[PDB]
């Protein structure tokens, strides 16, 4: 066990190990950037806010530390470290996270002129991220410009999976919490699946090609209007699918609109581009276009290599169904604390 030392940064202790220096908050868990004397690499330290406060909340922890301790790859977040200062179970009520310190897609996008050759780099990156997260049955479900993290050498990864924390007033309005959102999911229509990741990254990629958000609506049914008017309303086929009567029967209400012409939406785009557009935005989620299919589209030539695109081990979800107490979501996450094992 590492020797921890105590400090008090904006209003929250702070009692880590001393491999950890020269910490500095940088947003409110809270999150401070420190420098680790182990690795020589600036790293982000998370910690977790209340994480054992309910069944709902020590649940939450539990998922978010099994999802980080997962990921192995180039294009996704990784785990360098994960501590408690508890010396038992007993004592144990705080947990600490480490990864590699990051520059998002929002700032580069909103102030950079970006060539088209920048556009497949970082929409190849993220289609290779995502190969390896929907391989290992995982879904994103929160893509968006901010979850992005980007370096001077345009290299890119995935962060800050969705763990179904997000409220219905974080979604209401002009914000881009519901910009990136598949149509499906915004209103509740279906079970959904992973392809509700791929309809994010269509609405990423748009904005890096025009500079501007593709659905910016004042709120859910004006976003949706939105989303109609480019891809078309829906046919019988796709309302058959929609399990709710109340969400069809709105559907039926709209006047019926045909596909938009996107060679005239995205103009000066390269027409690869403009056709992978067309396969990921696709009203019917069953039609879409899956991230091993994509990065196998001609747009990605200049960089795609089937044997360095790799897929993951399989990860066991089973906890998911199960329900338990605080005190044994509590047990099984310190469990995998105890056990982290650091990467090379
Ligand atoms: O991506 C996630 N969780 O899904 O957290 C991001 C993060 C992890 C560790 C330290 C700071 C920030
Ligand atoms: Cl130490
Ligand atoms: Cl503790
Ligand atoms: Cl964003
Ligand atoms: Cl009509
Ligand atoms: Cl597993
Ligand atoms: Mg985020």
């Amino acid at each position: 066990r590492p020797t921890f030392y105590r400090q008090e940064l904006n209003k929250t202790i702070w009692e880590v190990p001393e491999r950890y220096q020269n910490l500095s908050p940088v947003g409110s868990g809270s999150v401070c950037a420190a420098f680790d004397t182990k690795t020589g690499h600036r790293v982000a330290v998370k910690k977790l806010s209340r994480p054992f406060q309910s069944i709902i909340h020590a649940k939450r922890t539990y998922r978010e530390l099994r999802l980080l301790k997962h990921m192995k790859h180039e294009n996704v977040i990784g785990l360098l470290d994960v501590f408690t200062p508890a010396r038992s179970l007993e004592e144990f009520n705080d947990v600490y996270l480490v990864t590699h310190l990051m520059a998002d897609l929002n700032n580069i996008v909103k102030c950079q002129k970006l060539t088209d050759d920048h556009v497949q780099f970082l929409i190849y990156q993220i289609l290779r991220g995502l190969k390896y997260i929907h391989s290992a049955d995982i879904i994103h479900r929160d893509l968006k410009p901010s979850n992005l993290a980007v370096n001077e050498d345009c290299e890119l990864k995935i962060l800050d999976f969705g763990l179904a924390r997000h409220t219905d007033d974080e979604m209401t309005g002009y914000v881009a919490t519901r910009w990136y959102r598949a149509p499906e999911i915004m209103l509740n229509w279906m079970h959904y699946n992973q392809t509700v990741d791929i309809w994010s990254v269509g609405c990423i990629m748009a904005e890096l090609l025009t500079g501007r958000t593709l659905f910016p609506g004042t709120d859910h049914i004006d976003q949706l209007k939105l989303i109609l008017r480019l891809v078309g309303t829906p046919g019988a086929e796709l309302l058959k699918k929609i399990s709710s009567e109340s969400a069809r029967n709105y559907i039926q209400s709209l006047a019926q609109m045909p596909k938009m012409n996107f060679a005239n939406v995205f103009i000066g785009a390269n027409p690869l581009a403009v056709d992978l557009l067309e396969k990921m935005l696709v009203l019917d989620s069953d039609k879409r276009i899956t991230a091993a299919q994509a990065l196998a589209h001609a747009y990605f030539a200049q960089y795609h290599d089937p044997d360095d695109e790799p897929v993951a081990d399989p990860y066991d979800q089973s906890f998911e169904s199960r329900d338990l107490l605080i005190d044994e979501w509590k047990s099984l996450t310190y469990d995998e604390v105890i056990s982290f094992v650091p990467p090379p």
